[PDB]
């Protein structure tokens, strides 16, 4: 060994400028010998609602339906749903996850907060009292590579958007931290869609140089004083 | 005379702690005389992905698919999805949303988050310009009923979990008021589970009584200060 990445992606476009981002981190990640796996979500027509199909065979409570109690519980007894399995399967084995997707009103498409609502479940995630520094993830990295429809200047702290980390927060620190992720400082493309071919190429450039040196890179601290302070 | 309410609701158990403060909100709104509509999300077997099957006409531009572009002139065009346009109905002739749900990873469910990315399109509510406080929505008021896993001392600025606004911000500020809604206070409901049978009983009814007064109340000033403070 060696290293193992999983990159989770959401976008419905295969020439999109995240296609684009996902097909770099493919190729370059390969080039330097990684092992590579991705979840494509929407090809996958993976299944984003917290629903009793979650759980195989018969439940521990069939009169009031408690989804994370259940959940739990299939995860010990080995009787979740094959697709959640699988996911777990692959984040179990990897050393780095990324997650690739465009922005969608400040947090992550929703086929990708069903990944994370359905995959990440108590006894695999986290448990009491395997959380924050002490999740059940831990040692593993996680990077968020974002695209945005708005501008650089618009995501400052004076901008209509607020600062880019105010968003990141329930990601960051609420989910990949709270898992016991590392947490990779945030690939943010800035509003490709209003740029021209060329600043474009620069961006996706800039994320295929930084995965060459992705593996000598040191964890944000991922505080509520990174994300709100000065 | 005279106002309409739409609750959009997100839980899979009629028999849980978000079931009953939906039924108290209906119970409430009802004897007031107000006009009352539930979307009940996970019954309606709500679709939560964004893909090309919201758009039923020609398609802009076939060879790459781009959602946002997409879904905006077949808003313009009307060839969006049914299940779509019914529920921009309901937000049409709303004067009050409440949005009730269980907090999943600092945010809302991946069904609730489908619900956003879909419903609250360009050209419905919001158009490049014409958001924040100009977005489409304007008039309407939207509260956030949450419920939590964690205590209200979680959810402290020194608890582990970060003040409880943190996580408000996507939704209330990057969702809701960008679209142009006037944000009420949020109603959060911490850590029912932990709670005694006594404390869960006079959290129900705080929210009851809350609801009597809601048409007195005036909005949040939904800013970077009130959720971030400093
Ligand atoms: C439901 C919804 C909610 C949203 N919420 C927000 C929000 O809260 N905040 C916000 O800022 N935005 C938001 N957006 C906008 C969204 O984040 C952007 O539309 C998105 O990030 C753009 O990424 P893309 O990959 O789809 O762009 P694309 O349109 O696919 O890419 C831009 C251009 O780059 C080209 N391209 C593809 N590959 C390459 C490459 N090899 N090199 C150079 N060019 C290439 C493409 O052909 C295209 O012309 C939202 C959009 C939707 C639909
Ligand atoms: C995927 C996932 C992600 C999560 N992420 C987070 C997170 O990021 N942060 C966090 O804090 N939590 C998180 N949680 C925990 C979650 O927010 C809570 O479990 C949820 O808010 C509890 O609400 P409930 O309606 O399901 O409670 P229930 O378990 O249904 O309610 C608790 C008790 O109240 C009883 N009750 C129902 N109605 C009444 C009434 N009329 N009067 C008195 N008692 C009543 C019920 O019968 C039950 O016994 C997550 C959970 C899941 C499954
Ligand atoms: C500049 O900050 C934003 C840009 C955009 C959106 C939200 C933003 O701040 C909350 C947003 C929602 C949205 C929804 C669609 O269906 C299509 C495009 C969208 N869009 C953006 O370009
Ligand atoms: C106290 O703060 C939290 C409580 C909980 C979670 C996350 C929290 O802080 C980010 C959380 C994720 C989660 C996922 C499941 O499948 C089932 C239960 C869950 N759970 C909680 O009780
Ligand atoms: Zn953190
Ligand atoms: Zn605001």
């Amino acid at each position: 060994a060696g290293k193992k990445v999983l990159i989770v992606y959401a976008h419905q476009e295969p020439k999109s400028f995240n296609g684009s981002l996902k097909n770099v981190a493919v190729d370059e990640l390969s080039r330097q010998g990684c092992t590579v796996t991705v979840s494509d979500l929407y090809a996958m027509n993976f299944e984003p609602r917290a629903t009793d199909k979650d759980i195989t065979g018969t439940l521990s409570n069939p009169e009031v339906f408690n989804y994370g109690v259940e959940t739990h519980e299939a995860y010990k007894q080995r009787s979740l749903a094959s697709d959640i399995t699988d996911e777990q399967k692959k984040v179990r084995e990897a050393d780095l996850v990324i997650f690739q997707f465009p922005l969608y009103w400040f947090s992550v498409p929703a086929i990708l907060k069903g990944w994370m609502d359905r995959v990440l479940c108590q006894g695999f995630a986290f448990d009491i009292p395997g959380f924050y520094d002490s999740g059940l993830l831990q040692g593993k990295l996680a990077l968020l590579s974002v695209t945005t429809g708005g501008t650089a200047e618009m995501y400052t702290k004076t901008g209509v958007n607020g600062d880019s980390r105010y968003f990141l927060w329930p990601l960051q620190h609420g989910t990949l931290h709270f898992c016991g992720f590392k947490v990779l400082a945030p690939q943010i493309s800035f509003a490709p869609e209003i740029a021209s071919e060329e600043e474009r190429k620069g961006m996706v450039a800039a994320w295929s140089q930084r995965l060459q040196t992705i593996w000598k890179e040191e964890p944000i601290p991922c505080t509520a004083h990174w994300h709100f302070g000065q």
